[PDB]
């Protein structure tokens, strides 16, 4: 008896959190079927209408993975990335995979926004934290990416493109070892169109794909970062399909990654992620999530997925 009404959604959620226990299905039936933008209007309407803070109430009413997914869904796009990078770096351990996932997949523009926001939210620069929590070549790649200075044009410099391919090839022909800085320079600095052309040229002169050379010539998180960049440049949806596969295959589940990817990409390219997932693994993302998770947690996850393939 109306279209999208933030106030009405606010009432549904409040009712769901009232009384003994919590009607999580009511919560899902609303939030999982609203856009990130709409969820922000709901937060505003809830505080206006109820005089309480929606995020605080959700946190006090929910727990575990279900809580993590719902709160993630409720967080504005930029702030979610910022809070995920911070979480990746707090504590003794560092979630380098998360750092790579975010820094290799977001545009230089989105990264610049994440930068300023990181600074305002915590008081330190994203770069400083990266420098403190990572080292050597991997640190350098992240420092470059985090600054968001990658060429944003679509300009193709023929001469430079040919030289880049050569430098990359020669980098894997050095006696002492792989001239890793070359990979960093080319893969972190050039614009997409230029890089994609460089990959073709590389293939021509080396008779091998850049990805296979990266896998045999480099290792560790540095290797992962380069691969992430290449994959995100060529077929970003496939990169996330793989990310999701790795988080669910074999004993257990990397819930942090599973949740972040499903939440962050739900409104961006989930359909294409699903297509690539089935192509790569023969199974549908839906079937994988369904058999690797459970509870209301699984329910919201399957909905973010969108349906079986
Ligand atoms: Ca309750
Ligand atoms: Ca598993």
């Amino acid at each position: 008896a109306s279209g999208f009404n933030a106030a009405e959604d606010a009432q549904t959620l409040r009712k769901a959190m009232k009384g003994l226990g919590t009607d999580e299905d009511a919560i899902i039936n609303v939030l999982a079927y609203r856009s990130t933008a709409q969820r922000q209007e709901i937060r505003t309407a809830y505080k206006t209408t109820i005089g309480r803070d929606l995020m605080d109430d959700l946190k006090s009413e929910l727990s575990g993975n279900f809580e993590q997914v719902i709160l993630g869904m409720m967080t504005p796009t930029v702030l979610y990335d910022v809070q995920e990078l911070r979480k990746a770096m707090k504590g003794a351990g560092t979630d380098e995979g998360c750092l790579i996932e975010i820094l290799a997949s977001r545009t230089p523009e989105e990264i610049r926004r994440i930068n300023q926001t990181y600074q305002l939210q915590y008081g330190r620069s994203l770069e400083d934290d990266i420098r403190s929590d990572t080292s050597f070549m991997f640190q350098r790649v992240l420092v470059s990416l985090s600054a968001g200075g990658r060429d944003e044009s679509n300009y193709l410099d023929d001469a430079l493109m040919r030289q880049d391919a050569q430098d990359l090839y020669e980098a894997g022909e050095k006696k002492w070892g792989t001239d890793e800085v070359k990979f960093l320079t080319v893969l972190c600095s050039r614009n997409r169109n230029h890089l994609l052309h460089v990959f073709d040229e590389y293939k021509r002169i080396a008779q091998k794909d850049i990805e296979q050379s990266i896998k045999s010539e480099t290792s560790g998180s540095f290797e992962d970062a380069l691969l992430a960049i290449v994959k995100c440049m060529r077929n970003k949806s496939a990169y996330f399909a793989e990310r999701l596969y790795k988080s669910m295959k074999g004993l257990g589940t990397d819930d942090d990654t599973l949740i972040r990817v499903m939440v962050s990409r739900a409104e961006i390219d989930m359909l294409d992620i699903r297509a690539n997932f089935k192509r790569l693994y023969g199974k549908s993302l839906y079937s994988f999530i369904k058999g690797d998770t459970s509870g209301d947690y699984r329910k919201v996850l399957l909905i973010l997925c969108g349906g079986d393939d």
